[PDB]
């Protein structure tokens, strides 16, 4: 079915690479997307495959600008604290470079 | 900023339907929208959405349970305190608009 999530926002913190629970690389970062009205932003978790997880790494740090095309996807996992986790985030297709 | 979700998918359950303390309707639910891979079994996404006012009232009157619907909207975050004290950080589709497609 259709499952589209476009952003444009800036990274919060330096890209991150992680291991998925099936051993599967990734590179992960939190974009802050402002909005458009005023009352602010939206704080929302990226996630990329395969080798594009190293341009994720090696061209954007925190606070550059980046545009991501990609779908929602949710998941669930028990964090240290024995505590259920429920995320939903955008794996991205494609990751833009603005700057 | 550019922020803009489509999805199309299934209503897990009855909409929840109520009146904000300002007044405004609104309208919750779980859409299940099911991924176009295959693992050979094909899972599932399941992404909480909101609407407000007319658009709210509609979900109501026309949606239920496994409706079909399409939403166009924006993705937000926000955070809370439960009653535990802990933060819990989420994420959910609001919606500009719902399309009703059955
Ligand atoms: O962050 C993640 N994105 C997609 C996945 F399939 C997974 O396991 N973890």
């Amino acid at each position: 079915m259709l499952n589209r999530v476009v952003l444009v926002g800036r990274l919060t913190k330096d890209p991150e690479y992680r291991t998925t629970p099936s051993g599967v690389s990734v590179a992960t970062f939190t974009l802050a997307v402002n909005r458009t009205f005023t009352n602010e932003a939206d704080f929302i978790n990226c996630v990329v495959f395969r080798r594009q997880a190293d341009n994720v790494n090696n061209y954007l740090s925190k606070g550059s600008l980046a545009g991501v095309d990609g779908r929602l996807q949710s998941r669930n996992y028990e964090n240290q604290e024995g505590r259920r986790v429920f995320v939903t985030e955008v794996v991205c297709d494609s990751v833009q470079f603005l700057e």
